[PDB]
């Protein structure tokens, strides 16, 4: 039936700025919040302000030296850290910006707080649109991500759950999360992503885990132009087979919106309904669920996507006509919630989709 949903948001999150021209815009988190507030979705959720995660909470995964660096570096002192910046991959993709550490603390705080709430059985779903920063590594920033809030949230869930399933629908491969749990069977990682001449370059369908983790990493490599029909055709069957074989007791779903049509960095053709169908599929299994953000670089579409996915979590129907809001002008010229796919060619033929699905099904047969 209808579930209890807890939502994590800090009003300061939208003020963090990666710099002129940088595609990552935390302001999209504030647009999402304002849109969902104007639709009246606040009357149905418990809204919490996450704490600022401590360096100690972050070192449950990350190295002490890397977290000390993140807590110390600032634009005014960068000149003295040229050596550590290279070592930790701080540069154009992962720049030093004012309040970088506080931004990591809020992104992380929401994911860990959500995981604690799920562990205490005080909510059915926990949502943190500021999280989902899946590329961050143990001692290195990567792909606009500095602290891997997902890995930290999963480590929290592992305190009470024997098996945790991680599903990632961002257009980029969830490499940081896959790497963290690559040799364990206590987490199964499933990523659907563009593969081929695309960041981060990992996520081949032959990457299936190692040691005790063999068969516990799943990768579905895709080409440009995937649409709702094609994505829907493989997502439910793969997730149903994973649920059947793995029997997880908690799920984490990274809802990166860069897989939508018209994304500045992505080359997929999903609509908000197509993307949200993934949330409907996962929610149907009735397991404790942590829903996180991730990519999304056409910010009006990210706000639409995550507002609609919050409505899906709440089993609340909301009109296509957008309510007036603080960023109304960003949603022109139509001022509607749902989006149309483009005329781009879908390079993922129906035969390619079925063939990759069948290869993944062979690997899933290898689980105990
Ligand atoms: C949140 C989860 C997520 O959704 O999975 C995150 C997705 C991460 C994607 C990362 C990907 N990195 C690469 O493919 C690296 C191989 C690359 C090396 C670095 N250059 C950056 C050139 C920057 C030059 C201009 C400097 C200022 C403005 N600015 C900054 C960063 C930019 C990044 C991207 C596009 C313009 C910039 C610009 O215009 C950019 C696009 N794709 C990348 N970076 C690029 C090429
Ligand atoms: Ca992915
Ligand atoms: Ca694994
Ligand atoms: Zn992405």
């Amino acid at each position: 039936g209808k579930k209890k949903v807890c939502y994590y948001y800090d009003g300061d999150i939208g003020n963090y700025y990666y710099g002129q021209g940088h595609p990552m815009k935390p302001h999209r988190i504030r647009m999402t919040h304002n849109l969902l507030l104007n639709y009246g979705l606040y009357r149905k959720m418990e809204i919490y302000r996450p704490h600022k995660a401590t360096a100690e909470e972050m070192t449950k995964y990350h190295s002490d030296e890397y977290i000390k660096f993140l807590r110390s570096i600032r634009p005014d002192n960068m000149s003295e850290y040229s050596k550590q910046m290279q070592r930790f991959n701080v540069g154009e993709d992962c720049p030093v910006f004012d309040g970088l550490f506080e931004f990591c603390q809020l992104s992380t705080g929401g994911s860990v707080a959500g995981a604690v709430k799920l562990n205490r059985q005080q909510t059915d779903m926990a949502v943190n649109w500021a999280g989902g920063l899946h590329h961050a590594k143990k001692s290195e920033a990567s792909g606009f991500c500095y602290v891997n809030d997902i890995v930290l949230a999963i480590l929290e869930l592992l305190k009470y759950h024997q098996r945790v399933l991680y599903i990632d629908i961002d257009i980029h491969h969830g490499d940081g999360v896959e790497e963290a749990f690559y040799t364990t069977d206590r987490v199964m990682t499933v990523s659907f992503h563009k593969y081929g001449e695309y960041f981060p370059g990992t996520g081949d369908l032959r990457d299936i885990g190692a040691g005790k983790g063999k068969y516990y990493a799943v990768n579905f490599p895709m080409r440009d132009g995937i649409d709702d029909e094609s994505y829907g055709q493989i997502f439910k069957p793969i997730i149903s087979k994973v649920m059947e074989m793995y029997q997880p007791s908690a799920v984490v779903l990274q809802c990166g919106a860069d897989s939508l049509s018209g994304d500045r960095l992505g080359c997929f053709n999903l609509t908000v309904k197509g993307h949200a169908k993934c949330v409907e599929v996962v929610k149907t299994f009735n397991l404790p669920l942590l829903m996180l953000g991730g990519g999304g670089y056409t910010i009006r579409n990210v706000a639409r996507c995550w507002t609609y996915e919050t409505a899906v979590a709440l089993d609340c129907e909301i009109p296509n006509e957008l309510p007036y809001n603080d960023y109304f002008e960003y949603f022109g010229p139509d001022f509607k919630l749902h989006i149309s796919p483009s005329n781009m060619t879908n390079q993922n033929t129906p035969e390619y989709m079925e063939k990759i699905k069948q290869r993944l099904f062979e690997n899933l047969r290898m689980l105990p």
